[PDB]
């Protein structure tokens, strides 16, 4: 194959160059910047080290030697070249595994920051030793066996049939360096993905006080007038009427508590929702009975709900189960002060200076919180509402960042998942299924696959600057 010569020279050349340049600069960016030294990035340093700085430079040249059995330098490089890719890739993927579980803990169990700076260094050291210890039984025992034309090296022990032994060692390193750790990360990012991406999020353009006219006080005067009410402290509920999930039953209980008290004359309620006919009845029952209570069962314009949020003083969110708390956000963006049950996404979102938090299912604490809110309405709540808006927007952006980060890590894991699949199944095939040498395509495919698997090493540094801006601007600094 004369035509195909310089083709696969350029093929490997781009790999080594892009791989090494990319990864060495990654390590430089992480260490040079004032604090990028987070444990995730530390494992990414070890990744960059094992994956490209070492693997590309040792492997490519040697497999290029090994195409026609040229063996320019055989020396000890046979056993090194045989030993090293196993260690380097082990160290790489388990650095990437390390990150997958750093994010697992940070997101799922944020209360225990398990990994210190020291511990992180220990991990990197441990991984390397286990990587070389997995590799040595095959690496150390590579023997060059001299023939008339060529000198070529391999690793075997024939005491029992080659299948029995070979199959075992082969499948062990294959499953340990590829299949199992990919299963583990797959799990970790599946559940972290579920956590971050379960919620679509809210339109921060749509829910903004900007689209409303006049003062909030005028808007409340107007809104209550439309319901035939005099001005007072206004509370609002929006959600499905149900026993199990949302807590309209508890609001109704709390309203009936308050009805027997004098301060109830200074309150205004707006209950919005559809569901359990009994709870619609209960709500409408109190509507007729008292008349500082208004119930809406009809479907409402998104714009009208924004008006409500941006007019009422407080929003009640007495959930049992609320994994997202999108109501809190929409309310807080529009300056409604949330009086929420502490559950799921509501304890995450609401701070001490942000809203009032109460125990779910307790009409006692809820009725009191409503009365607290009444006493608070006698002061200036404006700064309270400012806090809510800032918090709601802050929370939103935190989540966006966390998502963008974990995305990037999934991408780099999906890379290895791709490139190295053909490489392993290629070596795994001639066992249960005897090799087909029937086609004229033999060496060329080995080259193409090996090229892909080796090209995995030059992908990550590109993926880093393409997803994450911090790396990209780190590139902007020098190149
Ligand atoms: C695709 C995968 O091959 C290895 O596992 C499958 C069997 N491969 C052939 C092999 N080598 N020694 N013993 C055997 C099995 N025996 C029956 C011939 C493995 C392998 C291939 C090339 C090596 F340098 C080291 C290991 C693999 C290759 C490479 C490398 F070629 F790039 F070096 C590296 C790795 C690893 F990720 F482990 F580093 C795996």
């Amino acid at each position: 194959p004369a035509w195909q010569i310089v083709l696969w020279a350029a093929a490997y050349t781009v790999i080594v160059v892009t791989s090494v340049v990319g990864n060495v600069v990654v390590m430089w960016i992480i260490l040079a910047h004032k604090r990028m030294r987070t444990v995730t990035n530390y494992f990414l340093v070890n990744l960059a080290f094992a994956e490209a700085s070492m693997a590309a430079f040792n492997t490519v040249v040697n497999f290029t030697y090994a195409v026609h059995n040229e063996w320019y330098y055989g020396l000890f490089y046979c056993k090194f070249h045989n030993f090293f890719p196993i260690a380097a890739v082990f160290a790489s993927i388990y650095s990437m595994t390390a990150v997958a579980f750093d994010r697992y803990m940070a997101i799922i169990h944020p209360l225990q920051p398990r990994l210190s700076a020291t511990a992180t260094k220990v991990v990197i050291c441990v991984i390397w030793v286990l990587a070389l210890l997995l590799a040595f039984p095959q690496g150390y025992y590579s023997t060059t066996e001299t023939m008339p034309s060529r000198v070529v090296c391999m690793i075997e022990w024939p005491e029992h049939p080659n299948k029995i032994y070979e199959k075992v060692y082969h499948i062990c390193v294959t499953v340990l360096i590829y299949f199992l750790p990919l299963l583990v990360i797959g799990y970790a990012y599946t559940v972290v993905g579920i956590t971050l991406w379960a919620s679509e999020g809210i339109d921060c353009s749509f829910w903004n006080e900007s689209y409303l006219t006049g003062s909030r006080d005028e808007r409340k005067k107007s809104l209550l007038s439309k319901f035939g009410m005099d001005e007072g402290v206004t509370f609002m509920f929006i959600g499905r009427f149900d026993r199990g999930q949302k807590g309209v039953d508890v609001l109704l209980k709390a309203i009936e508590i308050l009805s027997s008290k004098k301060e109830f004359q200074e309150m205004r309620f707006i209950i919005i929702g559809k569901g359990d006919p009994e709870l619609e009845g209960w709500a409408r029952s109190l509507e007729e009975k008292h008349g500082n209570v208004k119930v809406i069962t009809e479907m409402l314009s998104r714009e009208f709900v924004r008006e409500l949020y941006g007019s009422v003083d407080f929003v009640i969110i007495p959930s049992y189960f609320e994994p997202f708390g999108l109501v809190a956000l929409e309310a807080m963006c529009l300056g409604a002060i949330p009086i929420a049950s502490a559950v799921g996404g509501l304890r995450d979102i609401i701070t001490n200076e942000t809203g009032i938090l109460v125990k779910a299912g307790d009409p006692g604490e809820l009725a009191n919180a409503i009365l607290k809110a009444l006493e608070l309405s006698r002061s200036d709540l404006s700064k309270f509402r400012e806090n809510c808006k800032k918090r709601a927007m802050s929370f939103s952006e935190q989540v966006s960042a966390k998502r963008k980060v974990v995305k990037m890590m999934i991408v780099v894991v999906c890379t290895f998942a791709i490139c190295w699949l053909p490489f392993h199944i290629f070596f795994l095939l001639p066992y249960i299924n005897p090799d087909l040498y029937l086609k004229k395509f033999i060496q060329q495919v080995y080259l193409a696959i090996m090229w892909l698997a080796m090209s995995s090493t030059m992908y990550n540094p590109i993926i880093y600057c393409c997803l994450n801006d911090r790396f990209r601007l780190g590139f902007k600094h020098a190149f």
